[PDB]
């Protein structure tokens, strides 16, 4: 544990709810809040990732019962132009170009992708990818690997604290049944820190050295937000299960609150 975090957090009082999705609308998710990711399908994505991400396709994502359904499945979707050879078909949305945040509480309130091999993953990166990954900034709110499918990790990633050079701020819990019941995965982002939490206990926090070194603190420009399930990598230790497809993350709702 490398970003040890041990207090409450809760939506301050002070601030408003200011982007919402309630996931309320049956069908395709609404596309003035969540863009498909369809960038490296073709290439295979990285950390050596085994999914396809089906952009539009409601077999992968869809709203559906007040929440949206990101689900894997075991198949070769080999009619899709930029199909990249992977057994696996998943979803990634995010709100990049629809909306973005500098600070405010995140809360996501979320069941997981269960099965040896799933990744579901809560997350951000900043809008100004200019200095690239790592050194833009992103914040995984909820990385879960379905080998460990009890523990709930929260990770900041910098130029200086990465998961490349292991040196990521991290820290982990666990939750009672994360892929059968809803819990509330949950960041609170000041100018000062970020506590990443579950169910209204942080179990994380990074804090601003202030040293005004973006190195260490990318974090004083606006994030996007990311939903997605990965396939293999880091889910894929004790192996890809079969049996295990389909699988899906529901998301009941996506909060964001400002001062
Ligand atoms: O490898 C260099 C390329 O990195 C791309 O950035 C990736 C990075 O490679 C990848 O490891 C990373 O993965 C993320 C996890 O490690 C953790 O942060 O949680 C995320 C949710 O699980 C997970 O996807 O993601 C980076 C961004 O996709 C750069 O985008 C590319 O430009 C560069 O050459
Ligand atoms: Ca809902």
């Amino acid at each position: 544990v490398t970003a040890p975090g041990n207090e409450p957090m809760a939506i301050p009082s002070d601030y408003k709810l200011v982007w919402a999705d309630e996931f309320n609308t049956p069908g395709a998710p609404d596309a003035k809040k969540w863009r498909y990711d369809t960038s490296r399908n073709k290439e295979g994505w990285y950390n050596n990732e085994l999914q396809y991400y089906a952009a539009g396709r409601p077999e992968n994502v869809r709203v559906e019962n007040g929440n949206l359904v990101i689900e894997t499945r075991k198949e070769r979707l080999t009619s899709m132009a930029d199909y990249g050879g992977q057994e696996y078909s998943s979803g990634k949305l995010f709100t990049q170009g629809l909306a973005d945040w500098q600070y405010g509480y995140v809360e996501v309130r979320a069941k997981l992708a269960c099965g040896k091999g799933m990744w579901p993953a809560i997350w951000m990166m900043a809008s100004d990818g200019s200095t690239g990954w790592p050194a833009l900034g992103s914040i995984d709110i909820m990385e879960m690997v379905a080998w460990d499918p009890t523990t709930i990790h929260g990770t900041i990633h910098t130029k200086a604290y990465n998961h490349v050079i292991h040196t990521q701020k991290g820290s982990r819990t666990t939750a009672a049944d994360p892929c059968g019941q809803f819990h509330t995965y949950s960041l609170d982002w000041t100018k000062d820190r970020m506590l990443i939490g579950v169910d209204g206990h942080a179990y994380m926090r990074f804090d601003n050295d202030h040293k005004g070194n973006h190195d260490t603190w990318p974090f004083d420009s606006p994030q996007y937000l990311i939903l997605n399930v990965a396939i293999g990598g880091w889910g894929g230790q004790q192996g890809v299960d079969a049996a295990a497809f389909p699988s899906k993350m529901e998301v009941d709702y996506v909060r964001v609150y400002q001062k």
